């Protein structure tokens, strides 16, 4: 099954991998830009679960990095550079297990490689959320997503706030088959182990008010992996990548151009 | 013993009583808990070190709690007048005052009509305004209940936990297991109560008020609530001529439960002084 993809620019490539719940899509407004203007070519993609495949079920991390595969195959890119966040960088992190020579180089974002605490008790809250059919009001729900989202800083500053706001209009998440399955595709086990057989370069960034993927099980992706560094943003809260752009993509494209294609 | 006191008469022309608790025979302090907190909350951590110090401590549940959880239609003028009401009934004018939050708030306003009442204050976790995120938390809060939509237990323990408790709490299993464990003990029930007290908040920005209150205050900001953040606390300090701000670091919105040795402390240094 093919999955809707965006392919933008020429030259080394760069695959994004996106979180639970977000399309394609969720890396235009501050990601590709930059990367193309730095010289890459960008594929982003609809995840199984989203769009097109929101009514998918019963599939897994598995199915999910061999969605990743195909796509770095058929559009014969191997090796890609990739770039995931949280669900993403978990099926880039499971990628680089299976078929370490479809990647040369990650960056890692608000990451984990084990079923921790923090993980089980967001797995049982969403899934219980699903279950009883309970529908959150907006404004409650809007809430939510700014409280887990976004750094204390932001939440200070009334400008941005109704920005993020007026965001959630414009970024609806809609619960579906998909995203529930989705929410399995994360670790079950200690996958720290299989990560100290990767030997690609890999950039992991934790986020500082994290509180979904907490900042220090970043570092310990990034301990486990032999060629791995930790870097961490001040006052980015889980959508790090959206709240401080600048400071992400600075990272991001400093560490891809020590690096070889 | 079971003490009450009447309570002022509220907007629809009843007078309700309430309960409350008095220990101790020394400098008398009343405490004032947030919204959904029953005059109990400040037992564990607070109460015992106040009377070791010779303190007397007055706690009581507020409008809207425990015997009066149905209660409704009052507002921030109706527990104001109450906790005045409380200080004149016990004959303890002018009091020292504790209170958190939504306590916090109504001291500040029982001081701007009636310094007389109020000796000095510890304001915790306040602000006298809401920002633009705070006012989208509290319509948050009234949507919720307005809708009759129940949270799931889980989810409703997890936003707990996240919204009331520092990062360094959070990253450490062992105290989130008994966080939850404790919140079992202690159940914050959906009551027509709770949704009326929360309006006892800011409509309008009181700021420039305080700036009249001469009585001498602490104002204690938790470095890691999002509730009601520390900058909002910082000032109402600043605006009250004789006020102070302090920074509790790793305590979340329930910092005076989560970090209770740095917030007595700081207390007691304060009263040892005031005046
Ligand atoms: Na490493
Ligand atoms: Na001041």
């Amino acid at each position: 099954i093919n999955l809707a993809y965006d392919d933008n620019g020429t030259g080394d490539p760069v695959v994004f991998i996106a979180g639970r719940g977000g399309a394609g899509r969720t890396w235009h407004p501050h990601q590709v830009p930059a990367f193309l203007a730095a010289g890459y070519r960008c594929i982003t993609f609809d995840n199984r679960g989203i769009g097109a495949t929101e009514n998918a079920e019963g599939f897994t991390t598995q199915t999910m990095v061999a969605d990743t595969a195909a796509l770095i195959e058929t559009l014969d890119i191997a090796p890609a550079r990739v770039v995931g966040v949280s669900m993403g960088a978990f099926i880039a992190q499971e990628l680089m297990v299976v078929a370490p020579e479809l990647v040369s180089s990650a960056v890692l974002m608000a990451t984990r490689g084990r079923l921790d605490r923090a993980r089980q008790f967001f797995n049982k809250a969403e899934a219980e959320l699903y279950d009883s059919g309970v529908q959150l009001p907006p404004t409650y729900d809007a809430r939510a997503r700014l409280l887990e989202n976004f750094s204390r800083k932001t939440l200070n500053d009334d400008v941005a706030v109704g920005d993020w706001i007026a965001m959630f209009s414009m970024w609806p998440i809609k619960s579906t088959p998909g995203l529930r399955c989705q929410l399995d595709c994360a670790p079950q086990t200690n996958r720290l182990p299989a990560y100290r057989n990767i030997a690609a370069p890999v950039l992991v960034i934790g986020f500082a008010d994290d509180v979904v993927t907490p900042p220090y099980l970043g570092r310990e992706v990034a301990d486990a992996l032999p060629n791995g560094r930790y870097l961490q943003i001040p006052d980015a809260g889980h959508l790090g990548f959206f709240e401080r752009p600048e400071a992400v993509n600075t990272a991001m494209l400093k560490f891809f151009a020590s690096v070889k294609a």
